[PDB]
C-alpha cells in the first residue's frame, strides 16, 4: 500500500485510539471518498494492518477499539494526533491553530528563514559545497562576510540555524538563518568533510530528573508530567545538539533557574552539567 | 475538483520548487508511489490548473520561473517542514529527520493518555460534565474536581484542557497528564464557555528587544522576529498569553530581563499589568 491509502490506514487508527470512535463520514469529509470507499478502508484495516482490534457499536452508529487495542502504524504519542489534524488544514501563519473545535495549538509562525537562503545552503549541504555570504552576530553584529562549508539544517522548535565549518575559525558552528543577507553564493574553494565535526558525530546520554528542591509528593507528580519510567528521562542526543534539546524541555540549567523549582520542575543531573 | 491526496501533491510540488528551487520527478514518484507517468500528469496539472507555467523543464526535473508566487502555500518554512515530516513516522525521537541533511529538535509526548483524551474531547463536544481524580503543585495528593470542558489546548510543551470548576467556580487549565484513571460523565448541568471571559478577552501583547542590548545587536533581534519597526505585536486570547511569551522563549520577569543573551525579546514593561496569575489559572 502507497502513501494515499496508508494515509488513510492512518487517519482510522488515530481516530479510533485518540477519540475512541469512528464513522465512515469523518473519513469521508478529511479524504473526499464515497460511503463505500470509507467502509472498504475501514474492513482493511480491521482486516490486513490490525485484525480485529475494532468492534461496530451499533448504539454508538459508529466503531470503537476492543480493550486490547494497540496501534500498528503509529506510536501512542499524541504528537501523532495533532499532526494528522494539522496535515488536513495548515494554518502554519497563526499564532493559535484550531485544527478542529475545540483544539487550540500555540505555534511560533517563523516569517524570518527566506527561500532563496534555504535553496543555496540545502544545495551545499547536498554537494558539500563552499558558500560566501554576509553574516552578523551577538559577537560581531556589523554585517561581515562568513566563508562555511555547511552539512545539516536545523529547526530547534524556536530557530532554524545551519550546521557548518567556519573557514575563518576552522570550527564548526551554528549560523542562524535569519541573520544571512542576501543570497549565498556558492565559491570554488574545498569543503571540510563533515566526518570531522567531532561534537555532530558524538553521542551523549543526558538524565534529567524532578528538581531535587520539589517535596517527594511533588516529585512523583513531575515524573508522571514527563512519563519518566524509573525515576529519569535519559535522552541520548548529539553533543552539538544536546543544547537545543534542553530548552525545548524547558530544563533548568544555570543555578538561579533550578532555584525557581515551581518554574523548572525538570532539571539536568549534575555529573551531566559537566 | 481536489481532494485531500491530490491536493497534498499539488502543494508538494509547490513547496519542491519554491523551498529547494528545483521538482526532480523522481522525488515525487518515491513520496507518494506514482509512476513516471502519473508524476509527470501532476506536474502538467499544477503547472495548467493552480500556477499557470510557473516551472519549466531544464536536472531530470523542473525549475521556478522568475516570476513564480505560491498560490497554495504562505511563505513560512513551517509548511516544507510540515510536508516532509508527513511524508516519515518520526514523532516519536528526540531529533527528527525528515530528510538526510535536515534535523528537527522534538518533544515526544509520553504522559497523555488515549483513555483521558477520549472523555474530555467528547465531553468538550457534548458539554458534558466529568468527574475526574487530579493532583496539583498545591495539593499533590489524588483528589476529586468536577469539570465542564470545552478546549483541549496544546502549549507546544504540554497538554492541559480548559475547563469551568464546579468547586471553585472558575475556569482553569487542566494538565491531561494529571489525571488518574478515566473520567465518568455526571448529571450536574454542565457550565456554559461564553461565560469564559479570561478565554474570550482578546489582548495584545508588544514584544521588543532586551533594553540591555547594544543598537547594533537589537538590530539583528528585529530581524530575526522580522519587525522592523522595533516591536512585535502579539493579539491573542489572555487565558494563552502567558503559553504564546513562553513558546517565544520572552522574558517577563525583571531577574530573567536582567540575562540579555540569554532572553534578547522582553514583554514590554507596561503590558506585564494585562497578564492573569499564572499559577492562579492553573487548577488546584
Ligand atoms: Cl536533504
Amino acid at each position: 500500500d502507497k502513501h494515499e491509502v496508508l494515509l488513510r490506514m492512518r487517519a482510522i487508527e488515530l481516530l479510533a485510539y485518540w477519540e475512541g470512535r469512528l464513522v465512515t463520514t469523518r473519513l469521508m469529509n478529511w479524504f473526499g471518498l464515497s460511503r463505500q470507499q470509507a467502509s472498504a478502508d475501514i474492513k482493511r484495516y480491521n482486516t490486513l494492518y490490525n485484525p480485529d482490534a475494532l468492534i461496530h457499536d451499533p448504539s454508538v452508529k459508529g466503531y470503537v477499539p476492543k480493550a486490547s487495542f494497540q496501534p500498528v502504524l503509529t506510536t501512542a504519542h499524541i504528537n501523532e494526533y495533532l499532526n494528522m489534524l494539522s496535515g488536513l488544514v495548515s494554518e502554519s501563519h497563526a499564532l493559535i491553530a484550531m485544527p478542529e473545535p475545540n483544539l487550540a495549538a500555540v505555534q511560533l509562525p517563523d516569517r524570518s528563514v527566506r527561500p532563496e537562503v534555504i535553496r543555496e545552503v540545502l544545495r551545499a549541504c547536498r554537494n558539500q559545497s563552499t558558500l560566501k555570504m554576509i553574516y552578523a552576530s551577538m559577537q560581531n553584529p556589523q554585517w561581515h562576510e562568513r566563508i562555511i562549508s555547511p552539512h545539516t539544517l536545523v529547526y530547534t522548535g524556536f530557530r532554524w540555524h545551519v550546521r557548518a565549518y567556519c573557514h575563518q575559525s576552522k570550527q564548526f558552528k551554528d549560523f542562524l538563518l535569519s541573520r544571512i543577507d542576501r543570497t549565498p553564493v556558492v565559491v570554488a574553494i574545498e569543503s571540510v568533510d563533515p566526518a570531522q565535526d567531532q561534537q555532530w558525530h558524538e553521542e551523549i546520554v543526558l538524565t534529567l530528573i524532578p528538581n531535587p528542591k520539589l517535596n517527594s509528593s511533588q516529585q512523583a507528580l513531575v515524573e508522571k508530567d514527563f512519563g519518566m519510567p524509573d525515576g529519569r528521562l535519559q535522552i541520548p542526543v548529539k553533543k552539538a545538539l544536546a543544547h537545543y534539546t534542553l530548552q525545548r524541555y524547558q530544563t533548568a540549567i544555570t543555578l538561579a533557574e533550578a532555584e525557581d523549582a515551581l518554574k523548572y520542575p525538570l532539571v539536568l543531573q549534575r555529573s551531566d552539567i559537566e
